[PDB]
DNA sequence: GACATGATTGCC
DNA sequence: GCAATCATGTCA
């Protein structure tokens, strides 16, 4: 609470926000009062209407993705492949948000392991957008919550960034190629390294 | 109402 | 290399 990043932090455009997320710690307070912690090491920016890789492309706006259009810091959690969740945080700009792709586990590792068992090496706990949601017990109920004012989840300030193309956007179009994915260089917790982009 | 599909994960 | 599994986006 005293460390929780507030409203002013989130009110930034997608790219600066996605880059600013690196190093920050995502915290999840479970019912047993225990708190799980993960330092963000990989994120992706979705610019909005012009961004053909975003759900909000062409100004598309529905009840499912309303979060992207809500105040910065508002969560947009959705179900993919009818089996996994993806956690995004609305940024400045309607239809713009930041997807979280990987965290470096810091605390509550044992609970995460249990959560993701449905023996896992720590490297398999949060190395992915859906894995991290599973590891932190994030689900559809976290959709549209305010990361700056929620009792169960918040971001804390943390004490070389690689910019690469996003994952699972395809190999067609200028937007699929744009370097809108950012992660901690040399980090062993990133979900997908891009040796090419690192050079 | 119907029908194609996914910013993944993980086993063959 | 590809199946799992179903809410959502579209078209009607
Ligand atoms: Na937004």
């Amino acid at each position: 609470h005293l460390t929780r990043l507030g409203l002013e932090f989130f009110d930034q455009p997608a790219v600066p926000l996605a880059r600013a997320f690196l190093g920050q710690v995502l915290v999840r307070r479970l019912p047993n009062g225990t708190e799980l912690r993960g330092r963000i090491v990989e994120t992706e920016a979705y610019l909005g209407p012009e961004d053909e890789a975003a759900h909000s492309r062409g100004g598309r706006q529905t009840p499912r993705n309303r979060g992207m259009f809500m105040k910065p810091g508002t969560l947009y959690v959705y179900i993919i492949y009818g089996m996994y969740f993806c956690m995004n945080i609305s940024s400045q700009g309607d239809g713009a948000c930041v997807l979280l792709r990987a965290l470096e586990p810091l605390e509550g590792l044992e609970t995460m392991r249990q959560l993701r068992s449905t023996v896992l090496k720590d490297r398999e706990l949060c190395s992915g957008p859906s894995k991290l949601c599973q590891a932190l017990a994030i689900n559809k109920s976290f959709d549209q919550r305010d990361l700056a004012q929620d009792e169960a989840v918040w971001l804390e300030r943390g004490p070389a960034v690689v910019a690469a193309a996003r994952v699972g956007v395809g190999h067609a179009g200028e937007w699929a190629r744009k370097p809108l994915r950012f992660y901690v260089r040399g980090s062993p917790w990133v979900s997908v390294v891009d040796r090419v982009a690192e050079q």
